[PDB]
């Protein structure tokens, strides 16, 4: 085990902890690809968690500066300010692959704006947030997951990231509410006569189910569109992407089976992910 191996192993730990749903899929990639996913994912996660973990924006500012250092001087040694293990790994990836640095900057800008967990007025704002926190991740991952640097490959990856984020939202309504977060837009809440606090107290009702299903239908359509374009990804990444999309749909079915509960964290069993992969990988 080298120092660089340890940096990547730490990035892996961050992804395994914070994407319990999807880590399993990305870990099926070939070694060099999954390691790059770990590093990029870990940077993004450290950005997203930073204001809550530290209680201020210092670490966030440091991370931005470290990323800027890598962008400007990818081959120079930096004394990183934020988390040296994740930045050394990101720099290693950047020395081998084209990184969309502006996507990291867009993510950082979004996390800063979202720091009070302010409610979104319209779905357009909700989906703008989904771009900022997850579409950006898909953009940065694009050269790792594909050999095509075409606009539609970035577009499919961006949509995949945003759709995975909408699944996270749909899975985590109760847990998010406990943490002072509601992602559904004010406009849609009003249209469907839903108050999340009220639902948290008094249980699911048909209006809440209709609202949740409105967003689930969006996610499912966007996943179908991603799958229609699965061949934009490298042959090695295709079954992994298909598996992440299948796990996503399975999460929606788990939520439905649990009667859309706000009081449990539903999830797909590791053993079930293996079954889903067996079905998928047998096509490849």
């Amino acid at each position: 085990m080298t120092m660089m191996d340890m940096n990547f192993k730490y990035c892996h730990k961050i992804m395994k902890k914070h994407s319990k749903s999807f880590s399993y899929a990305f870990d099926l990639l070939p070694e060099d690809q999954r390691k790059a996913v770990w590093a990029i994912y870990a940077v993004c996660r450290k950005i997203d968690d930073s204001i809550d973990v530290y209680g201020d924006i210092q670490f966030l500012n440091q991370i931005k500066e470290d990323i800027q250092s890598i962008e400007k001087y990818p081959y120079e040694y930096h004394h990183f300010q934020s988390d040296r293990r994740i930045m050394m790994a990101l720099q290693h990836v950047a020395q081998h692959k084209n990184i969309a640095f502006q996507s990291f900057y867009n993510l950082i800008d979004t996390v800063y704006k979202d720091q009070h967990f302010t409610m979104f007025e319209t779905d357009a704002e909700l989906f703008g947030y989904c771009y900022g926190v997850a579409g950006t991740v898909g953009e940065v991952l694009t050269p790792i997951l594909s050999d095509h640097e075409t606009h539609q490959t970035y577009d499919v990856a961006r949509r995949l990231g945003e759709s995975l984020q909408l699944i996270n939202i749909l899975r985590d309504v109760g847990e998010d509410f406990e943490n002072e977060r509601i992602y559904f837009s004010k406009q849609r809440l009003k249209q469907y006569e839903v108050d999340i606090a009220e639902v948290y107290q008094n249980g699911v009702n048909n209006h809440y189910i209709d609202l949740w299903e409105y967003y689930a239908a969006i996610a499912e359509k966007d996943f179908r569109d991603v799958m229609d374009q699965i061949k934009v990804f490298s042959i090695e990444a295709q079954p992994i992407i298909e598996l992440a999309a299948r796990i996503a749909i399975e999460i929606l079915d788990e939520v439905r089976q649990a009667n859309y509960t706000l009081h449990e964290r539903v999830f797909v069993e590791k053993r079930k992910k293996a079954k889903l992969f067996h079905e998928i990988n047998s096509k490849y």
